[PDB]
């Protein structure tokens, strides 16, 4: 009926593999020739699945390596839910916040709203993903 | 930013997957008990995703495996640009009108805009996919 553990692990990893690469899109317009409309549909793709809703991929058996699907994610995440919730909010403000800067066209705004997003993504990598 | 083959197929692969997973819960609001907040979200994850310039992954080299990264491209799709370039077209206004509908929260709207933009991605794969 629903998502097998193995297909919730690779759907996550789909989604934040995804924003990576449009967070290197941002950050290879700042430094190169800014494309203000580029810049702004990358921005609108992080804040699109910073509210998409990934809580639900973290079901019950998604802890753990199953079958071919390796996870990364400590244990911890799961037992510090409070914590996770938290830096999670801190995440879709910080990305809201990159879309709504991204629509001004203006690169310098923007520079700090990313330096904001690559925060948090970095908080929570430092306590909850793996090696 | 400049990609190699690997991470263009790579990235493909993981935008595809996280819009099947938005897709699959816009599925299960209309065939369950539609909850209008969260068909927005994943509708508004298939916008951003259609609008984020995903033809940039479709560099030279992309069209083999590369190394052990696999791809289900069919050469075909290489060949008929133009052809591709007809079906992303609509893919896109069709997941722009998604997004749209979605926003209203009326569900009934929301099902046939939704069979466009599924006709839309089986279209795609029927020509261009493997399988
Ligand atoms: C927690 C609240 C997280 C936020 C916010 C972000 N990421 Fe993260 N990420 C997290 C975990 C627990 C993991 C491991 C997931 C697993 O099941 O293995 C990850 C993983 C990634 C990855 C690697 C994906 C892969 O190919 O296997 C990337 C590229 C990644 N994360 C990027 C990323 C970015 C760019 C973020 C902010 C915009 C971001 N993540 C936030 C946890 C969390
Ligand atoms: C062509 C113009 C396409 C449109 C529109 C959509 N898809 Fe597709 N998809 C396409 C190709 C050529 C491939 C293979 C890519 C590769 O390098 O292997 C795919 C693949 C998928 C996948 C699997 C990805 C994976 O992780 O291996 C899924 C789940 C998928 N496609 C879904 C999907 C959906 C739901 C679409 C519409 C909303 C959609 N695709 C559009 C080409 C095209």
């Amino acid at each position: 009926a629903g998502l097998s553990p193995e297909e919730q692990i690779e759907t996550r990893q789909a989604g934040y593999e995804f924003m990576g690469w449009n967070m290197g899109k941002i950050k290879a317009n700042l430094e190169g020739e800014y494309n203000a409309a580029q810049v702004e549909a990358a921005a609108n793709v992080i804040a699109a699945i910073a509210n998409s809703g990934m809580g639900a991929l973290y079901g019950p058996g998604t802890d753990k390596n199953v079958g071919d699907v390796k996870t990364r994610v400590k244990p911890e995440f799961f037992q510090n839910m409070e914590d996770v919730g938290k830096i999670a909010r801190e995440f879709v403000g910080a990305a809201n916040t990159l879309a709504e800067v991204a629509a001004t066209g203006e690169a310098e705004a923007v520079k700090t709203a990313f330096g904001d997003v690559g925060a948090a993504c970095k908080s929570c990598h430092e306590k909850y993903r793996a090696k």
